[PDB]
């Protein structure tokens, strides 16, 4: 009898994790930090709704293709959502010039307030009632864009259009307007009478003049007329002037620009449900409490950061282990309080007393690691969504290699922080134990026997008040110096 | 006498690897991961041979350049090889819009079938052959690109062209056309008659009128007058139709675009040699085996990852020492099928036994850490070749910095990787001898003296069967604990 | 008495350090390598001026806005300082075709030598003299550029102009020229008479034919017509033709592009100072001594590498620990050349001398890991300034996230550097104390008891030059082997 041992914690943990050494490495404690589900709903962010484009497409909201519902209400969003393939488009087939563009546009801005500008009653000389088709059915019946006027000669006559509206707001207006392509000469006279025609448009910054380019094309929507359609910020106290005297699609709504800010325009299948979060993805929203996630690259909101992982595991504690008497041969379930510890072994005692000066003193630098790892992120690439049109593909790769190219980078940056600091944690509790054992060994010198177990016989009379000496760091030699003086002469004479 | 010793392996080796501390640091074993050889040829890829254009560029052979020659068989490739500046290209002088887009689609593309959509024949109203320039030679008579057909005024008559190809296959069809722009009034009328002309081009897609942009321009090839070409992709079940009256140079022959998937155009000097790869480089193929290249940038194929290094060499084994006695000197060039071990000096041993249940421990964790270095740079930057028009700097250079970009991050991941794990590498075999030595003064406690040189001297008789018990282990203190007790009492009262 | 201690260097040192693990740890030696300070200048590059631009715009001065200063003694320049918002652009209103385009070319390029080439007085069939406007003041007079002129027809007639120049020069040059959009018929016909006009270029590369688009524009500094500008580069031995019926703004002088290199057109609103630097940002100029700043992503020059940050401080040496009788209870003030060592306590000794063969051993490898550290980011992202217009955000969003996603990357690996082996150079620290002790226990073996607090008591009479014999790993334990054989048995029966 008369022993102490020095050992540490283990428990019914099963969690595992990795480093650059080892796979699978079961432990005591450990955090996972990779968020993997989503609840496959769009929902609003942070009390904020998306504007749901339903089978509409940006241009067929902003136009107004009869098919699609204007917001009267002038909402603010927190972003937009577009189906993959929109049905609502260009009714009227044609081109929208610089079309990506302005989809990037609405991606920083937040709320429109639709505003007249050309009341659809002001074209005294001209007709402002035949220019509806068979491509944009309203129940049924012939219709047109309801923010554009398809202006159309009154009487067989077409007076040239001079017309001017000045901006004399706070904000930006978005403004839209179109010119017309017919099939063929006799189509243009019909409508517009002056067989040649042209729609000028200018303020400070733009200057256009735009012409009628007549072909023979296929039926598109059951027409071989196209209309093709430009748009203009127009700055405030700035003002705009259009001049044609033939095939203007003349604007009468303009959009302000009322709140730019963070937003985006998901392609989402989805639909909304009555739901909210910080987090939305377009296959469904997440719980952005752990620090990453890999639902999808394409995540707006307060997100976690994305990595292309299927599991990412901090290791916090010890690894874990019977585990009989001592450090060398495993961790005791028996402590439990604390990580590493002691065992008394007593005239009176019976054993498993923790260290808590580096108990706790392990616990802080770990999770103060923890989060100091979580925050060294920050800064890390979130993807932003962009569009291109047929004829910018290498752009689109450039971008698109961009965007993976920092994701790889990031994603191979948490990794190897995790693989790191994990052979290190564990690294330190290892040598957090061979510490506690240095400790009493460097002071139970000459009056105790090194069982090279990890633990040690005392060649004197221990007392309980005397082992939380050792555990203290106060153990005197003196005070028991003589009494083990002798004893270990009789080991050396003993049987 | 009466001694063990523990040591560890050292051999002829003189590789020499790197870390963060040291500099050029012997070793007993280490692994070379960077490819920095090419054998100078272009070869297949696995294989499937390019397309190897000579003195031709992407334009040459597409629109047929009397001097490039069709490829009649309908070949597959793996990549394209093009000259850095090609001698065959536009023979007649002009311009070739989105041509850089042109060649980026040709990257995402493996095969065509050349497919006649509007045979030379079949324009009864107008010229099919008097369309051909001295800046074309064909075996020296003038001639004109293959593929496309200068129109001309038949009998002082231009009969306004309007003619359709409906795209009846299943794969989408490139289509080239073009338009000419003469010196003067007088050279349009005496080609067209009609003295104002156009070249209209629609589909579902595309609407385009076309003008003749007549001016004064210096002589290229000969000539002052110049063509411009255009490019669409025609879908399946669309049709394309063109009108015009002069200046039209019309497609006979469509392109098949019968098989996508992975590609590239090279720019390289080099010809085909008889020749298979798993990567082609612009200067040479590469023997694809290990993990990094320094070789070119712009490699194709299962290809190692390129770095900008000079030398990347993985530490796997000892540092390199005579070394006698213990560890603290040195390694043992005498222990062979092991890395650490032991040395007997026995009443009848001699010594040098290995401890593998350590020794292979330690080539199992670090061949494990050498493949884990290797795939966790799975997902590293593949360069991607692109072009860019003397009007697009700005990209160019944004295209470039973003290659050269990850290029320089992954170039330092690789290096402070092996650098890293390189000196945990040898930490880990230092950590491994100083473990060996401990396992075995844990059990001989009392019954020997520690040498301080890494060697211990048995108060006891040892015997070669006792010896394999601290090898294993097994040994216990009391089997030869009372042997011992008296020995050493004997020293402290030897002489 | 009969002692000796094991410990390391303290000072009056408070600089501190943060690791992976710990935040602010005092220690010993240490060096900052982030420049925070800049001294709010312009300043010339390594001997070489900024071309400063006033407040003017690349325009404003290429095309010689009167408000603008010509750069008579064609000089050469490090980098252009141009305002944020220019007050001398255009002052006749208009566009400028791949404006941003020919800023980009300005970074590339250091000299200018404007060229004659078409003399102001060479134009007999035409007013070269009435073309100014009062929207270009010269000392309050209508005026206009200075580089280009307004040619308008003489005697109500406008001869038809064709004219060339051939570049006979070694250089590429720049050529300018534009065409004039007039308010309405009227004042087309009242400058050049032809009421149908256009403006044709030709050179090998580039063929353009230009038409007047008339509208009807707000009055930007006073006017509604506008004027639209174009540009190229002509190479040597090639020619440029123009050939207009009117509306042509025709070159006078061009600008030879006499020297490329290194460049970059910086905004800032400074102004020059009489002051030099190798290294400038927009907001002032670095002390280029130090490796990472963080004054301005947009630095030129031989810079420090930019890291978005607020400290980045370097561990070189010790903790700092009083700190008494050996190395367990921290280091010691009295210790000074050399970081790890010893103390005497003799016969007649008191103490403290350094072991500099791990000493200097220690400053060896650290300094060697120090600039090793530094090196190994020579090959950081540099960010490089570019511009884009108002139909370009796409890009310059793209490329603002590739110069932010690089920034942050290496921010981060900056980090993550200085935190990692600032732990593993106070791990080796501990590692070379704990080593020093281990050297002196391993020869002082029998001789000498340990006393737990990092010092040994000797039982034989040590001698000082037998205490250079541990400092010099010489100490033979049999010289006094048998003089402590007896002192020990002593003790066990001593009192």
């Amino acid at each position: 009898g008369d022993r102490i041992c020095i050992g540490y914690h283990a428990n019914n943990s099963t969690t595992q994790v990795d480093t650059i050494m080892e796979k699978n490495v079961t432990v005591t404690h450990a955090q996972d930090i990779l968020e993997k589900e989503h609840n496959g709903r769009l929902c609003s962010l942070k009390g904020v709704k998306p504007l749901i484009l339903k089978n509409c497409s940006v241009a067929g909201w902003l136009l107004g293709n009869p098919m699609c519902d204007e917001f009267l209400n002038a909402p603010e969003w927190s972003y937009i959502v577009e189906k993959d393939r929109p049905s609502n488009g260009l009714c009227y087939p044609g081109t929208f010039n610089y079309y990506e563009e302005l989809k990037h546009l609405m991606s920083s801005t937040n709320q429109f307030e639709k505003i007249q500008i050309f009341p659809r009653s002001s074209w005294s000389n001209h007709d402002a009632s035949s220019g509806v088709s068979s491509a944009c059915p309203y129940n049924g019946r012939s219709s047109f864009f309801r923010n554009v006027v398809w202006l159309i000669k009154k009487n067989n006559v077409y007076r040239t259009i001079t017309r001017t509206y000045n901006n004399t707001n706070i904000e930006d207006l978005l403004i839209i307007w179109g010119i017309h392509h017919p099939n063929n000469a006799a189509e243009q006279i019909k409508l517009y009478q002056n067989p040649s025609t042209y729609v000028s448009v200018g303020t400070s910054t733009l200057n256009q003049r735009s012409i009628p380019e007549i072909a023979t094309r296929p039926k598109v929507n059951g027409l071989s007329s196209r209309m093709e359609f430009f748009w203009t910020i127009l700055r405030p106290n700035d003002s705009i002037t259009f001049e044609s005297t033939g095939n203007f699609i003349a604007p009468e709504y303009a959009y302000k620009i009322v709140k730019k800010g963070d937003s985006a325009i998901m392609k989402s299948e989805l639909s909304y449900s009555n739901c909210d979060t910080k987090c939305q993805t377009p296959v469904g929203a997440i719980n952005s409490s752990m620090p990453f996630h890999n639902v999808h690259p394409f995540a707006i909101g307060e997100c976690p950061k994305y990595v292309k992982l299927k599991k990412l595991v901090l290791a916090t504690g010890l690894r874990n282990i019977g585990a009989i008497a001592g450090f060398i041969e495993g961790g005791w379930q028996g402590m439990v309080d604390g990580w590493y510890g002691y065992h008394h072994s007593n005239e009176q005692g019976s054993g498993y007393a923790a260290d808590k000066e580096s108990t706790q003193k392990a616990v802080d630098g770990i999770t103060n690691k923890v989060n100091s790892i979580i925050s060294k992120m920050n800064s890390q690439f979130e993807a932003v969504g962009k569009e291109f049109n047929n004829l910018e593909r290498r752009i689109e790769n450039l971008n698109k290699k961009m965007e993976d190219g920092f994701i790889d980078v990031w994603t191979y940056n948490a990794e190897l922080l995790v693989l790191m600091e994990n052979e290190r944690t564990l690294d330190l509790h290892d040598s957090n134990v061979k510490n506690l054992y240095d400790k009493v060994r460097r002071q139970l010198r000459d009056n105790a026997k090194e069982l090279g177990n990890g633990c040690f016989e005392f060649y004197h009379r221990c007392d309980n008040k005397c082992m939380e000496s050792v555990r203290n760091g106060t153990y005197d030699y003196p005070q028991y110096s003589e009494e083990s003086r002798l004893k270990r002469e009789e080991i050396d004479s003993g049987l």
